[PDB]
């Protein structure tokens, strides 16, 4: 038969032989009078047979996107026929009838700023898997053209998506431009910096029609086809209004609750460091920024941290085989977590010997010194108690209250760095590094159809980008500011962080601003010296990007700010010297107070 080696070749996701059974099936043309017919009969039999799989857990998402590969294979051959279909129907009758099998148009786009797309990609494959007409529109997006894509298009549904919390008011800014036109249609939220709290607080109360909180694509699917579904259209509305009303008034009562301390009170029981006592920092070797032009891709290799590779592709191994490389000993993911590792690095391979990706960074050292809150540095030759600051790093301070029982501080990032008047000197390192032609290559891989490769290859340049960046750090801490000089560590404890010294980034916990990288790319001039852009959303361009400064010190270590009052924001606005407004809308997510 034909019907038979379709599924099969669809469920096992088999390269080699679907081109000449789709055309042998093409030529039975008394099985299907029309090419049509090859498309909803057994392609999407297969294709329903591989998303139920998916759903139900016994199919992983590797596997799913070899189906995908598959099934567009099969299409792409498929479509010349359907278009002379087209065109011919249309000369004919001079009318195009409503000729379309899948089950409706979902249009996908990354929201202004934003220029993440690897989760965007995995949903609308999986959409694609469950017979999704699916509409891509790429990174940032402007909202206009989402609400004119779905216009076009006719989409049933739109999904937005975002991993930077800037993007969180983008996204509300679309919602309430669908409420100002008046538009109907659905609309999902979906990406790391999203809540489903924050969503129904500030998303959904702005939108009519429904809005939908979706964690990934296994629920994506599911909230699509409820959301299509006429006969559960609405009462899956009702349960998510019950529900969504449930949290809202949850969160507005739990903000009673909670106390924050006032800022001087805060201040006052805050960390502390015996100057005096405690060694003095170490001078780096060089003061100013050092540039990197073109890294030895095959030093970062063995820097790489396979885990948030494996989370990518959801190959979550259970307990405890959790992670790499235990995760291969798993009787349920080991065999795809395997074969994913294997592709991975035979294509890092290829691409470092092709020298088809490059990687770029900068590295500088200036003395700091610390006035309460504030980090401001200083030139090499001028004296920091008798010279204006070259640049300033606000930072934040916790206020929420802590449990009697604890003795914590109330942490600073300032706190880790000399204060100015105590005549010890201090210094701030910062750095900023990528991974470039990932774009190129990612779009290459999607025009020849495989998207396998493609996200592959976006997980790889993260993972080459966060393995630059553990590299970098550990020659900092060793070579090139050569405080812990005499230390030796493998990778394990590297990814445990038992080391010395932090690397905190802006728009992080330790500071969730993310107006702290513009004062990073005008000190370091990272954008001329390494191509990395800030976004007007102050997001890193190329998406495989990482950044931060550096703390030597010894007691520093991560901790979460939380949320602030308004006495601390407006001495924040105070000291930048902005409106409060503009500190609000950074600090948005943190903000511990009602501003509605």
């Amino acid at each position: 038969p034909v019907e038979e080696r379709l599924e099969y070749a669809l469920v096992k996701g088999i390269e080699k032989h679907i081109i000449e059974d789709t055309e042998e099936a093409r030529l039975n043309q008394k099985k299907y009078p029309r090419p049509l017919n090859i498309i909803e009969g057994p392609l999407m039999n297969g294709m329903k047979i591989v998303g139920d799989l998916f759903g139900a857990g016994k199919m992983f998402l590797p596997q799913v996107i070899k189906s995908a590969r598959v099934m567009k294979k099969a299409v792409g051959h498929l479509i010349p026929f359907m278009e002379k279909e087209r065109e011919e129907t249309r000369v004919l009758n001079g009318t195009v009838e409503e000729e379309d099998p899948y089950q409706g148009t979902i249009v996908l786009a990354t929201v202004k700023g934003d220029v993440h797309d690897i989760g965007k990609n995995i949903v609308g494959v999986v959409l694609g898997c469950n017979n999704f007409r699916v509409i891509d529109l790429g990174v940032m997006t402007p909202c206009d053209k989402i609400l004119k894509a779905a216009l076009d298009h006719k989409a049933d549904i739109i999904g937005l998506s975002g991993l930077i919390t800037p993007s969180l008011d983008e996204m509300i800014f679309v919602a309430k431009e669908m409420e100002r036109l008046a538009i109907r249609i659905p609309l999902l939220i979906g990406g790391a910096t999203t809540s489903k709290t924050h969503t129904a607080v500030k998303i959904a109360p702005r939108y009519s029609a429904p809005v939908i909180h979706v964690l990934d694509a296994s629920k994506s699917v599911v909230v699509c086809s409820q959301l299509l579904d006429e006969n559960l259209k609405d009462e899956y509305f009702e349960e998510i209004m019950e529900e969504y009303e449930d949290i809202r008034q949850d969160h507005y009562e739990s903000l009673k609750e909670r106390r924050y301390l006032p800022l001087s009170q805060a201040r006052k029981s805050g960390f502390q460091m015996d100057w005096l006592s405690e060694p003095h920092p170490v001078k780096p070797t060089f003061i100013g920024t050092q540039v990197f032009e073109d890294y030895d891709l095959q030093k970062l290799v063995d820097y790489i941290d396979w885990k948030p590779f494996f989370d990518v592709w959801q190959l979550r191994g259970k307990y405890p085989n959790r992670g790499f490389p235990k995760i291969f000993n798993d009787k349920t993911v080991g065999g795809e977590a395997r074969k994913v590792y294997d592709d991975a690095h035979n294509m890092l391979n290829t691409l470092i010997s092709q020298k088809k990706l490059r990687a770029r960074g900068v590295v500088g050292f200036w003395p700091a010194q610390s006035i309460q809150d504030d980090i401001h540095l200083y030139a090499e030759a001028a004296v920091p108690q008798a010279a204006e600051p070259i640049a300033t790093f606000y930072g934040l301070r916790q206020q929420a209250e802590k449990d009697s029982a604890s003795t914590e501080p109330y942490y600073c990032l300032s706190d880790f760095i000399a204060p100015l008047h105590s005549g010890i000197r201090d210094y701030l390192g910062l750095f900023a590094v990528a991974c470039f032609g990932v774009e190129e290559l990612s779009k290459a891989y999607e025009d020849d159809g495989d998207d396998y490769s493609s996200i592959m290859v976006k997980a790889l340049g993260d993972r080459l980008a966060e393995a630059f960046a553990e590299e970098l750090h550990e020659r900092v801490r060793r070579e090139l500011w050569a405080y812990c000089g005499s230390e030796q560590l493998d990778v394990a404890d590297l990814r445990r962080l038992r080391y010395k010294g932090i690397r905190p980034a802006p728009g992080y916990p330790s500071q969730p601003d993310h107006t702290e990288k513009l004062t990073m790319w005008r000190l370091a001039d990272i954008e001329q010296s390494t191509g990395i852009r800030l976004t007007e959303s102050l997001a890193m361009a190329p998406a495989s990007a990482v950044s931060g400064l550096y703390f030597s010190n010894l007691k520093s270590k991560y901790f979460a700010v939380g949320k602030i009052s308004k006495d601390q924001v407006e001495d924040y606005a105070l000291r930048k010297n902005i409106s409060v407004a503009e500190v609000e809308k950074w600090l948005g997510p943190i903000l511990g107070y009602d501003t509605d």
